[PDB]
């Protein structure tokens, strides 16, 4: 056939927009949403695998064509590439994760032997630019939860839409909310294009769309447990 190929870069640890499931697959809201963007498109959708901090790079260099990451839009990050929105509000602050049997205090974070938290993230930004926080950075969201639930760090840092739905099973585990600065506030989840594609852009943001007129991507955030008026 003629198989015209649309590459999206993501990083699968990152439960629920990309992770491996009970099957060894990679599933999630961002899988679902890459396909239903690739139909209207016309094309073959290939997801391939990078680390979090290199997909903008790899982005820029023509080695993907689009990023679905769950990937948080900052001023700092829209410099760079264009994030088109697809998902979520302003977040305005953190969820720290602990057992419900510590004994000292969440807070405040200096206090503890470390805080675990994903690499590469806006919210391992946000840790290690404050003094006394000692920081264990992970690859993966469950790996944060698991060095938690077996003794290993105190406490974690998830943002508040992930922290929602993956601690519903871990009911061991308490949220307690820590606010940020106004100048830390980060919007919500885009999709990644090279900046200098006005057209590309375009056609994508128009495919987004589409799929909302269409109550698609709504019933896409209900599938994966995501759909929050809450905040
Ligand atoms: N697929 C991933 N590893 N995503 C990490 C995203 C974390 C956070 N939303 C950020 O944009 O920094």
């Amino acid at each position: 056939d003629r198989n015209r190929i649309w590459i999206v870069g993501t990083n699968a640890t990152y439960p629920p927009f990309e992770y491996v499931d009970a099957q060894g697959e990679v599933v999630g809201f961002d899988i679902d949403l890459a396909k239903a963007i690739s139909e209207k498109l016309g094309k073959q959708l290939e997801v391939r695998e990078f680390a979090f901090d290199a997909l903008i790079l790899n982005l820029k260099k023509h080695r993907i064509d689009a990023i679905l990451a769950g990937m948080s839009i900052t001023p700092s990050r829209q410099k760079e590439i264009a994030l088109l929105p697809y998902y979520g509000d302003e977040v305005q602050e953190l969820m720290v994760v602990s057992k419900r049997s510590l004994e000292t205090p969440v807070l405040p974070l200096t206090q503890h032997s470390s805080v675990a938290v994903q690499t590469g993230t806006f919210q391992e930004h946000y840790l290690l630019s404050q003094p006394g926080i000692c920081v264990r950075s992970f690859d993966s969201t469950l790996e944060v939860i698991m060095e938690v639930r077996y003794g290993k760090s105190p406490v974690a840092v998830l943002e508040p839409s992930v922290g929602r739905v993956v601690l519903k099973d871990f009911p061991n585990l308490v949220a307690t909310r820590l606010e940020l600065p106004p100048e830390c506030w980060v919007l919500g989840c885009g999709l990644g294009v090279a900046k200098d594609r006005p057209e590309e852009i375009q056609t994508i943001q128009q495919a987004i769309t589409d799929l909302k007129s269409e109550g698609v991507i709504q019933s896409l955030t209900k599938k994966w447990q995501l759909s929050e008026v809450a905040y």
